[PDB]
C-alpha cells in the first residue's frame, strides 16, 4: 500500500522505505534499515508506505532536524500520522519551552540520583535472574531475562504490581510494534484506562513511587493536572517496558555468536562502560520523527508544512561518514557517535537507567556464564517499528561450564 505522491516531491527523491517492515529483515534489523545508507539513496528520501513521509538517512540531517524544534516540531512524533496525532505523551509531544518544565519533573524520577539509589536492587535482580538461569543450560533470554530485568527493576520503581505486566506489555508492544490487532488511539485510551485510578489514588493519598511524585509534582509553579501526569506516566511506562527490554536482547544475540567479543569483556573488565558505548551504536533501536510547522527547504529539499519526516535514532551511528566500518562491533573505537538516546532537546531521561542495567548484565551474565550460544536450528527473527525487538533468543549452554557466585 502506497500512496500517491504529493506534487512537491520529485520522483528521484522517492524510496520506499515501510518503517514497519523493512525488506532485508531477515538479515538484521539495523542490517535492514542500512539499506537508506546506500550510495543510490539520496540522503533525504520520500516513502509512500504508511501514508507518505520523508526520512532522512544521515547522522548530520538527524542531528540538524533534532535541533531545530522550530522548524521540526515534536508534535506529531509519530509516523503513521493518525499515530503521531493520536499520541499525547509528555514531554515528548511538547517543544522548549514548555517542554523545560516537564522534563525536570520527569527527571526527578529517573534521573541520576533515582538510579544512584536503586544499584542494588538492580545488581541484586540482576544476579538473582541469572543464578537461577545458570543451571539449566537453556533459557529464551527473551521472555527468561530481557523482558523481566528491566521491567520488574521498573515496577517497583513505579510502584506497580508484577501481576499488570502482561497487560501492560501488549499495550505497550502495540504501540511500537502494532500488531494490527489494535490502532494507536484504542491502544493508548487502554492504557490511560489502567493509569487514570491510579494517579487519582496517588494525588490523594501519595507515595514515595514514581507516579506519586509525578501526579503532585510543580510545573510552572502550580501542580500538575491530573491529564498531564497520565500522558508523562504514559511516557514512562513505554521507557520501562518497551526500550532496555529489545536493546539486550540484540546485545545478548550479538555476544552468544562472538566468543572472542566475550573473552575481552572477560579478561579486560575496563572495557565494559567501552563496550556498552559501542553496542548503543551498533544494536540503537528508536526511529521517531517530527512534523514541518511550515514550507522549509532542507538540504535542497522542499518540506511543506505538515508532512513528516522520520529522522531514524538508529542511523546516525550505523553511517560510514560518522563510524568507520559501521557494522563492525569493536570495543577499542577512539569515536563512539550515535544518537541512540536522541539528540536536541529530547534526550533520554532514562539513559542512566539504561546504561546500568545494561553494564550489571554483561558483567554479571559474562561472570556466570562465560561460554554460550544460540541454539542449534535457532532462527533469530527481528522486529521493525518506532522501537526494534528480537521476537526470541533461544540460548543454550554446557552448566559444566558456568560459575556459581
Ligand atoms: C536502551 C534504552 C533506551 C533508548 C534507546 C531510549 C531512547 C530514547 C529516545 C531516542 C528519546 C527521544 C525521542 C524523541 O526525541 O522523540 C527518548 C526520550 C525519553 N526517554 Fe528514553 N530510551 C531508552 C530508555 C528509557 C528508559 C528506561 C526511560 C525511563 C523509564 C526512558 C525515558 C525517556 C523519557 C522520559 C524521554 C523524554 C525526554 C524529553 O522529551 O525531554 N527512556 N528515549
Ligand atoms: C517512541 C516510543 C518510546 C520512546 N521512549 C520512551 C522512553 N524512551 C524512549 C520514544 C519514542
Amino acid at each position: 500500500n502506497l500512496a500517491p505522491l504529493p506534487p512537491h516531491v520529485p520522483e528521484h527523491l522517492v524510496f520506499d522505505f515501510d518503517m514497519y517492515n523493512p525488506s532485508n529483515l531477515s538479515a538484521g534489523v539495523q542490517e535492514a534499515w542500512a539499506v537508506l545508507q546506500e550510495s543510490n539513496v539520496p540522503d533525504l528520501v520520500w516513502t509512500r508506505c504508511n501514508g507518505g513521509h520523508w526520512i532522512a538517512t544521515r547522522g548530520q540531517l538527524i542531528r540538524e532536524a533534532y535541533e531545530d524544534y522550530r522548524h521540526f516540531s515534536s508534535e506529531c512524533p509519530f509516523i503513521p500520522r493518525e499515530a503521531g496525532e493520536a499520541y499525547d505523551f509528555i514531554p515528548t509531544s511538547m517543544d522548549p519551552p514548555e517542554q523545560r518544565q516537564f522534563r525536570a519533573l520527569a527527571n526527578q524520577v529517573v534521573g541520576m540520583p533515582v538510579v544512584d539509589k536503586l544499584e542494588n536492587r538492580i545488581q541484586e535482580l540482576a544476579c538473582s535472574l541469572i543464578e537461577s538461569l545458570r543451571p539449566q543450560g537453556q533459557c529464551n533470554f527473551t521472555e527468561d531475562y530481557a523482558e523481566p530485568f528491566p521491567i520488574r527493576i521498573f515496577m517497583l520503581l513505579a510502584g506497580l504490581p508484577e501481576e499488570d505486566i502482561p497487560h501492560l506489555k501488549y499495550l505497550t508492544d502495540q504501540m511500537t510494534r502494532p500488531d494490527g490487532s489494535m490502532t494507536f488511539a484504542e491502544a493508548k485510551e487502554a492504557l490511560y484506562d489502567y493509569l487514570i485510578p491510579i494517579i487519582e489514588q496517588r494525588r490523594q493519598k501519595p507515595g514515595t513511587d514514581a507516579i506519586s511524585i509525578v501526579a503532585n509534582g510543580q510545573v510552572n509553579g502550580r501542580p500538575i493536572t491530573s491529564d498531564e501526569a497520565k500522558r508523562m506516566c504514559g511516557l514512562l511506562l513505554v521507557g520501562g517496558l518497551d526500550t532496555v527490554v529489545n536493546f539486550l536482547s540484540f546485545s545478548m544475540e550479538f555476544l552468544a555468536k562472538s566468543p572472542e567479543h566475550r573473552q575481552e569483556l572477560i579478561e579486560r573488565p575496563e572495557r565494559i562502560p567501552a563496550a556498552c558505548e559501542e553496542l548503543l551504536r551498533r544494536f540503537s533501536l528508536v526511529a521517531d520523527g517530527r512534523i514541518l510547522t511550515s514550507d522549509y527547504e532542507f538540504h535542497g529539499v522542499q518540506l511543506k508544512k505538515g508532512d513528516q519526516i522520520l529522522l531514524p535514532q538508529m542511523l546516525s551511528g550505523l553511517d560510514e561518514r560518522e563510524n568507520a566500518c559501521p557494522m563492525h562491533v569493536d570495543f577499542s573505537r577512539q569515536k563512539v557517535s550515535h544518537t541512540t538516546f536522541g539528540h536536541g532537546s529530547h534526550l533520554c531521561l532514562g539513559q542512566h537507567l539504561a546504561r546500568r542495567e545494561i553494564i550489571v548484565t554483561l558483567k554479571e551474565w559474562l561472570t556466570r556464564i562465560p561460554d554460550f550460544s544460540i541454539a542449534p536450528g535457532a532462527q533469530i527473527q527481528h522486529k521493525s517499528g518506532i522501537v526494534s525487538g528480537v521476537q526470541a533468543l533461544p540460548l543454550v549452554w554446557d552448566p559444566a561450564t558456568t560459575k556459581a557466585v
